[PDB]
């Protein structure tokens, strides 16, 4: 039947998922690692006239 959230849902829902929050602010390694430049590269070359 079409009887409920008709167009407008409720807010109990979204305020539920905003409630467990998933927040990144400093841990968020993700953000670095979007950076793939070779973080990890052993980059010995000799000297540095490259």
């Amino acid at each position: 039947m079409n009887f409920g959230a008709f167009s407008i849902n409720p807010a109990m829902m979204a305020a539920a998922q905003a409630a467990l929050q998933s927040s990144w602010d400093m841990m968020g390694m993700l953000a670095s690692q979007q950076n793939q430049s070779g973080p990890s590269g052993n980059n010995q070359n000799q000297g540095n006239m490259q």
